[PDB]
């Protein structure tokens, strides 16, 4: 798709959280998407849609080992901008079994940027977070649970983002 997503997918992720400045850790460990924290930088946050649709296991090689093995998944890749400047690339993989109740909205976000603020009646927990780095750029990979149901979220922080 877009080179930022190719880069994101190839980062070598692990559960090692490096000994970074506390503010950088706070950014990387946030238990939510970056949408509202990026807005708090005094910016309007928007989504550039790179790809969205139902896919088979063959299109989620990175996420499959981390999710239930089933027939279909919703795959969403975006670039997230702040006042029109790209700050992050995001790739979300949602097993179709997770699409129930309020979580059905995960396949209907369109250009609405993901965040806990969209799920006012759902608990959000994180099974684990992995961190990776490539060409000076930090990325992270999380298995999240919304009302107990899994989804995979991988994010790459682009050069203009506030982490740098």
């Amino acid at each position: 798709s877009h080179p930022a997503l190719t880069q994101l997918r190839a980062l070598r992720y692990s559960k090692e959280i490096p000994a970074l400045d506390p503010q950088l850790l706070d950014w990387l460990l946030l238990e939510d998407s970056m949408t509202k924290r990026f807005e708090q930088q005094g910016k309007t946050v928007s989504v550039t849609m790179i790809r969205e649709g139902f896919v088979e296991q063959n299109e989620i090689p990175e996420e499959l080992p981390l999710l239930p093995k089933e027939s279909r998944y919703w795959l969403r890749e975006i670039l997230l901008s702040a006042d029109g400047e790209p700050w992050l690339a995001g790739r979300t993989v949602v097993p179709v079994s997770t699409l129930s109740g309020p979580e059905l909205a995960l396949q209907k976000l369109g250009k609405t940027p993901l965040g806990r603020y969209l799920f006012t009646s759902s608990t959000l927990t994180r099974d684990f977070i992995e961190i990776g780095r490539d060409a000076g750029l930090w990325g992270r990979r999380s298995r999240l649970r919304l009302s107990g149901k899994p989804l995979l979220l991988t994010e790459l922080f682009l050069p203009a983002s506030p982490l740098y």
